[PDB]
């Protein structure tokens, strides 16, 4: 496997440039590379779980943005989601499981990781709670 030279370029953009609000990667039609399947600059979070393939897997790097009180202001944390519902093809889940670290390691700056195996274990309060404590 491998990662599209354009895949990380999109990450380096959303990070230092805050270009996109998040990215949706995934194995190419040939299953040998990780190309950015989708990107968006939409703030709302209830729009992210709306682009999640209910019956499919994929990698996503969100730029979580929440509020704090200790240092009055907003804080951001890059999250690494890992979609893999109970509906996704078993043959398409084992390929997204192994070639997972392929992306993970390639990206430096990722704060938290979240495995997606249920729409409830990827919700706001779920990702936010694990983004602080």
């Amino acid at each position: 496997v491998a990662v599209a030279d354009e895949s990380l370029t999109a990450f380096n953009d959303l990070k230092l440039g805050k270009k996109y609000k998040f990215i949706l990667f995934g194995l190419n039609d040939a299953k040998t590379e990780i190309v950015v399947k989708e990107t968006s600059t939409d703030p709302s979070y209830d729009a992210f779980l709306e682009k999640l393939p209910e019956n499919d897997c994929l990698y996503a790097i969100y730029d979580f943005e929440y509020e704090i009180n200790g240092n009055e202001g907003k804080r951001s944390k890059i999250v690494f989601f890992t979609w893999s519902p109970d509906t996704a093809p078993v043959r398409s889940k084992m390929v997204y499981a192994s070639s997972k670290d392929a992306l993970r390691r390639a990206l430096n700056g990722v704060s938290t990781d979240v495995q997606g195996t249920d729409f409830s274990e990827v919700s706001y309060d779920s990702v936010l709670e694990r983004v602080s404590r």
